[PDB]
């Protein structure tokens, strides 16, 4: 960083071209084939109405880019000058100056290249060749003898599993199809004297509250012929302040050296996950110095802590849960897909805006999903310093891969790059070989589709990647961190003798038509799939189709569905629980409550079982493109219902009111460190209109203690409360301390919405809009059920949404968006569900 290299930007001056066409035009880089085509009005929208199809013919064409570039008599004499790849999609011939540079074959590898004796005073010409991955694969899927097992793949021929390539750009049961190619990640010039650092691992050996021991571990790549003297310096800092200082003479020999330089940080600092406390970072700068001058400089961010995945048989089978600081934390998170259909065009902003997501929904946990990519330093950055720790799987996901000897070289060099370029993040707390490949082998029907000597061939061929080269990989450059090779290792949605072993993909609700109470029943150790669909709001559907096609089975709305099961299953879903609208508008604001509640209800589940449950990452946070998905959040950045209902069951202190067998019960859950002391529950019954049926229910001298569930309150229906009154009111709960301080409320619906009698009702509303800004009053006399408060601003915030609006209970709600102007009054409709019939 600091240091007396230049770094030049190759970031402007590109062209492409279709090849064979010789036509050229501007282009960006980084980018995608797709988005120059798009910017020159040479594809229309892929998202749009049935565009799929209009846009498939780019993958069948080979792909050129150039662009030019001025080199001084200064910068020439240099010692050395290096060429930087941080990504190429995928199969791309790099000539500088009449030279073959590289032929690349891995999305997922930097690549870093010697260019100093190639390079000209004046210009230099630089063009990439991107071979068609399609027309790359048919010869290498010819050769085969039989097609792999890949129904995300959407072709007749699956050639995903032959390239190392984002696997979800061949489509997805959530995905559009868009095999794209380019220069996807930026591209450097490096001019330095005497030597780079390759890299630069800080290896904490031991942490205890009065210590922290560390081993700074440095390659350093030297481009002269002499021997150098030099000094390496490591400075720890904490807020811009010196920690502590080490130093070590050398002489650095031509070509690669290896340097350790010990250090200590007493009274240290821990690094705390969201709700624990402070996602601490120290920043750590190791520098070359020969003389007067810093050659090389690398930094990194530095948080102390320990994590321990504890695996171990027990009396209930095989645990799975995370130990930090030496307590053992219950996981609350979703798994996470690709941001966009074209990587490129996801910017800074949308990744600090989805961390912004997680971290109010009370999340402390992400799992990067392995059909997608491993993603980019700013997204482990935004990690680091928001208390989230990231579960990473390598990039295998749902098919059986080849394991011949060439695929198995190309996986070594993404597994090596990627372990070193992520190892030094707080964040990153365990390693996972793939989603579902063993499921897959094991209960997928295999055994049937292919001989007996193939299906051989796969099971040898899963072993040599997922129990041989890739825990290798993991024992050699990170070796404290946990490996299992597969998510779900063991565990079966489809078998109850199963689920005590691991972790779980319950497949149940959705697939299986599962009801959401099932959830109450078939718990797991740890829940590290689950989910339910929704169609995404109304102004979401409006980007991708018009009224014509407001049907649930509409052509349009079938192909913005990739599930086998389809929109009507949500209709299925929906009966069971609420009346059908007739209305498309109002079947849409239904499906976004139906999901929020029925997953909500799962969420709760898994925290009341704790400790026999240690975590629920649910299916799935966001969306690729406009589309019918399990997201919480659509692709515009809009909160789902869901959204909303997973930051209130992730609340780090929980009433849990539970009804079974004509009985509720009443849990008390905490993800406090603290416990809780001489605590109070007061409940109430209160009908549609406002009137407290019978007295205030009190419960005293109540102990909440750290990270527990535990119930407090048990009653009988029958005796209580009358059918008739089930149907017409609903119960309060608030938890107070010894000064009566209130620190929790939750309401509880005694039967279905669709078994309520819900009086017929209108919200009023004040608004006062400022620049930026609108803050809502909310008034109803009676009951309103599960409100939207709907606006056509796309990526509008709110403080609070999709809530039951309480009788005579004034609700402040805030609306905020850059896009809101002083005397422009948004636009707002509330909904509810009464209006609905
Ligand atoms: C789970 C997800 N629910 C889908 C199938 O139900 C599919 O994306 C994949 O199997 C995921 O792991
Ligand atoms: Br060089
Ligand atoms: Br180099
Ligand atoms: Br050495
Ligand atoms: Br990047
Ligand atoms: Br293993
Ligand atoms: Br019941
Ligand atoms: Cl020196
Ligand atoms: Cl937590
Ligand atoms: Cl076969
Ligand atoms: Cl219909
Ligand atoms: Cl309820
Ligand atoms: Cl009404
Ligand atoms: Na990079
Ligand atoms: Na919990």
């Amino acid at each position: 960083g600091n240091d007396t290299s230049e770094v030049m930007l190759l970031d402007t001056g590109w062209e492409f071209s279709q090849s064979g066409t010789e036509k050229w035009m501007p282009a960006t880089v980084p980018g995608t084939v797709h988005q120059d085509l798009i910017s020159h009005e040479l594809l229309p929208n892929p998202f749009y109405g049935m565009n799929e199809k209009k846009i498939q013919w780019v993958e069948n064409e080979d792909w050129e880019y150039r662009t030019s570039f001025i080199v001084s008599e200064e910068q020439l004499n240099r010692d050395g000058i290096q060429l930087i790849f941080e990504g190429l999609d995928t199969y791309a011939d790099v000539y500088l100056n009449g030279s073959l540079l590289l032929k690349a074959d891995n999305m997922f590898v930097g690549y870093t290249l010697p260019v100093k004796s190639v390079l000209r005073k004046g210009e230099n010409h630089l063009y990439i060749y991107f071979h068609s991955p399609i027309r790359q694969t048919l010869p290498q899927y010819a050769s085969n003898g039989f097609n792999y097992p890949a129904d995300n793949d959407h072709h007749e021929k699956h050639l995903s599993v032959f390239s190392r390539k984002a696997p979800y750009s061949y489509g997805w049961d959530w995905g559009i199809r868009m095999v794209t190619s380019g220069v996807w990640r930026p591209v450097t010039l490096r001019f330095y004297d005497i030597a780079t650092i390759s890299d630069y691992y800080v290896r904490q050996l031991s942490l205890t509250d009065e210590n922290a021991r560390l081993s700074n571990e440095l390659i350093v790549n030297q481009i002269v012929p002499q021997k150098i003297p030099a000094e390496v310096r490591v400075n720890v800092s904490l807020n811009g302040t010196t920690v502590t200082e080490v130093k070590q003479q050398v002489t650095l020999q031509p070509g690669i050296n290896h340097i350790t330089l010990p250090a200590e940080v007493t009274n240290p600092v821990r690094w705390m996950p969201n709700g624990w406390g402070t996602p601490t970072l120290y920043d750590f700068s190791a520098q070359i110095a020969c003389g007067d001058r810093i050659v090389a400089e690398q930094s990194h961010r530095i948080g102390l802590r320990t994590i321990r995945v504890v695996n171990e048989k027990d009396k209930d089978g095989e645990s799975f849960y995370f130990e930090v600081n030496g307590i053992p934390m219950f996981a609350k998170g979703a798994n996470y897909i690709p941001q966009d259909a074209l990587l490129p065009n996801v910017t800074t902003e949308r990744y600090q805006t989805l961390f912004r997501d997680m971290k109010e929904a009370n999340m402390n946990m992400v799992r990067i999903w392995g059909g997608g990519t491993y993603e980019n330093n700013l997204f482990y950055d935004l990690a680091d310093e928001n208390g989230i720790l990231v579960w990473q799987d390598f990039m295998f996901a749902c098919t059986p891969y080849p394991s011949d000897p060439t695929f198995l070289k190309r996986v070594e060099a993404e597994a090596v790059y990627n372990i070193r370029r992520l190892r030094n993040h707080a964040s990153l707390a365990m390693w996972c070989g793939n989603n579902e490949i063993l499921e897959a082998l094991k209960y997928w029907g295999f055994e049937k589709k292919f001989t007996p000597e193939v299906y051989q061939g796969l099971m040898h061929g899963y072993d040599k990647l997922f129990r041989e080269l890739l825990p290798s990989t993991v024992k050699e450059f990170d070796s404290d961190r946990f490996y299992v090779h597969s998510s779900p290792y063991l565990a079966n949605w489809g078998r109850p003798e199963s689920w005590g072993t691991g972790d779980s993909h319950n497949w149940g609700v959705w697939y299986g038509k599962k009801p959401f109470e099932s959830l109450d029943t078939d718990l797991p150790r740890f829940m590290s799939e689950f989910g339910f669909q929704s169609f995404p709001e109304m102004k979401t559907i409006a980007a991708f189709a018009a009224p014509e096609d407001y049907q649930i089975e509409s052509e349009v709305m079938n192909a913005h569905q990739k599930s086998s099961i389809g929109n009507s299953l949500i209709r299925t879903y929906m009966e069971r629980d609420y009346i059908i609208p007739e209305s498309f508008e109002d079947f849409v604001y239904v499906g976004l409550v139906l999901q929020g509640q029925g997953m909500r209800h799962g969420l709760e589940a898994h925290r009341r079982n704790r400790p026999y449950c240690m975590g629920t990452l649910y299916w799935q946070l966001n969306d690729s493109w406009p589309v019918v998905s399990w997201s919480s959040i659509d692709y515009y950045g809009n909160w789902k219902a869901l959204h909303y209902q997973a930051k209130r069951a992730f609340a780090p202190v929980l009433i849990n009111p539970i009804q079974q067998n004509d009985s509720l019960s009443v849990y008390l859950i905490s993800d406090r460190l603290d416990t809780m002391e001489q605590m109070t529950l007061e409940m109430k019954v209160v009908d549609f209109d406002g009137k407290t049926l019978g007295k205030k229910i009190q419960v005293h001298s109540l102990e909440v203690p750290a990270n527990t569930s535990k119930c407090v309150y048990r009653a009988k229906l029958d005796g209580w409360l009358t059918p008739e009154d089930c149907r017409r009111s609903f119960l309060k709960l608030i938890l107070k301390d010894k000064s009566g301080h209130q620190v929790a409320e939750s309401v509880h619906f005694f039967r279905k919405t669709k078994d309520l009698q819900l009086p017929p009702t209108s919200v009023s509303y004040q608004m006062k809009q400022t620049d930026g800004k609108c803050e809502l009053t909310l008034f109803s006399s009676m009951l309103a059920k599960d409100i939207f408060i709907e606006t056509p601003l796309q990526g509008a915030r709110y403080s609070d949404n999709f809530f039951d609006l309480l009788p005579g209970e004034r609700k402040k709600v805030i609306i905020t968006s850059p896009r809101i102007k002083k005397g422009e009054e948004l636009p707002v409709n509330i909904k509810h569900i009464r209006e609905t019939y």
